[PDB]
């Protein structure tokens, strides 16, 4: 058989794209989208309907250019969910206004008023996860979520500080990236070919895992970003992991079963006392790596945010 | 006349080192370390005597190994501050351990004790300028210790959003870098040359100096950290800068009187409203260089500060 195939006897799959196309050649469990690629969705011939939805929901909504503006692109991401959501029995994930990210309260709000947009559509809350970057801000304001019935994705995590902070604040799941791990290690180091079991990422997320289940958490480790298929095979076993179209393809046109290697056959261990904003702050900035890696991703993702927001205001 | 002489009617000259014999050759003002040169002064031979009584006295003091070498390294610390300010005028800079750069309280409690040192020695808080590092929390300690009659010297600043929240928060004196910006540009760019005028570092405290006078701000601004004497003299006219004993020998051994570079001849204009943490927090991360920089430094010197710990514990 092939690889994708084999992989999904010890993984769920989840497919890293606003493209439908994708879905019906997989069939997914869930889907995962982030600005970005909802950005490059908006530039699909066949979504311009969703698009017009949104601009016309959003005027019948208020009257002021402004409020248009953030209704139409909420609206846009929610339309793009809906489409997904026709597609997959699991979650479609949609990431909150990368602005927000060092602001719990505005994220918060911000994470009920997408919740809201779903929920106006008839899509309850189990089949919807909230995704927000994993700052301290970040994961207090997914903390609260969680109690009022919002079940959060934490993206964007790259340090153990950041790991720990979210299994302590009982998150629904959380997506460590293996991908740009990598490509920090390969700018920054001397080294720039790394085998798969040595892949700084690979080796992030298998030591992540292990953490959660020696401990009994229930969140969901669900590894994304990945540049190999080799990096994917080395995490087989792992809760679920997304991964993009271009290597889904190269999966299902690999034959060979593959082998488990994620695995945690003890039993479960006390857990610590909780860690505190200091020791976070601390631990988080004693990565070099994470350090960069978390402000980029932050960054990126508000530029994006922003470059949607030009082309729905060119609309209105 | 020489360069020193002729920066010397512009700028209070400050002479970054732990090192007495500089202090005879230049006679400046005030006097800087850091925990990098108390571990090199530390290595000082006439220095051994200090080392002595700071241990002596830890052990006078308690009987609890774990207190002792604390109260040895804080106590060494004090001791070459004792000995710096029999030859200077001004202030002494002794920074707190940089392991607590995320910990407000614990940052208060630490410099409280530092000057408690400095007063068992007879020393009045005027003398004194106590520096922590200008992470958010260290901003917020500082603004208590200010309140309480302990000056702060605010390093580690390389974003204008770190300069702001230390402008607002009323700090006596900042330190902004200057040659550790340089670095940062000449690793991740591909010019490797600046001339003067076009220093990164330079350009970052002039638009700072004129932000504060613009505003009537009272904190002083002193440039430090320098990788060249061009650094220095692009920003004669600085209220201060604390300068290498290696650069210093470097313009008292240079002819020509130089032209004050920085000032501000305008009015003073209304404050904005206060920075919050949320928007310090987006500001600061939206400069790489700054978000790599705080991080790095904060790391060395928490390192430096174990290797002296280390080298005091053989000791008891």
């Amino acid at each position: 058989t092939d690889k994708l195939t084999s992989l999904r006897q010890y993984t769920t799959v989840v497919a890293d794209t606003g493209d439908i196309a994708a879905m019906k050649l997989y069939q997914p469990q869930d889907a995962t989208t982030n600005p970005s690629l909802i950005l490059n969705a908006a530039q699909i011939p066949e979504y311009r309907k969703l698009i017009d939805d949104a601009v016309a929901w959003a005027k019948q909504q208020s009257n002021d250019r402004a409020q248009q503006i953030v209704d139409a692109t909420d609206k846009l991401a929610v339309n793009i969910g809906l489409e997904i959501l026709k597609l997959v029995p699991g979650r479609i994930s949609t990431e909150v206004d990368a602005r927000l990210s060092y602001d719990t309260e505005a994220s918060i709000a911000k994470a009920k008023r997408l919740i809201k947009l779903y929920n106006d559509a008839g899509i309850s809350n189990d089949r919807i996860l909230i995704k927000l970057a994993s700052t301290w801000q970040g994961i207090r304001a997914a903390e609260q979520l969680e109690k009022e019935g919002i079940n959060c994705n934490l993206t964007l995590l790259f340090s153990f500080a950041q790991a720990r902070a979210c299994a302590e604040a009982g998150v629904f799941l959380i997506a460590p990236f293996v991908g740009r791990i990598l490509d920090w290690y390969k700018a920054n180091t001397d080294k720039k070919e790394y085998a798969p079991a040595e892949d700084p990422g690979v080796v992030s997320v298998s030591e992540i895992y292990q953490y959660y289940k020696e401990h009994g958490y229930e969140t969901v480790v669900m590894g994304a970003s990945f540049r190999n298929i080799g990096e994917i095979l080395e995490l087989a076993g792992c809760d679920r992991l997304t991964i993009a179209p271009a290597l889904l393809k190269e999966l299902a046109e690999s034959e060979g079963a593959i082998e488990r290697k994620l695995s945690y056959t003890g039993e479960v261990k006390a857990r610590p006392a909780r860690i505190t904003e200091s020791e976070f702050l601390w631990q988080h900035n004693q990565d070099p790596m994470a350090v960069d890696k978390l402000a980029e991703g932050i960054r990126k993702f508000a530029i994006d945010q922003e470059k949607l927001e030009k082309m729905i205001g060119d609309l209105l």
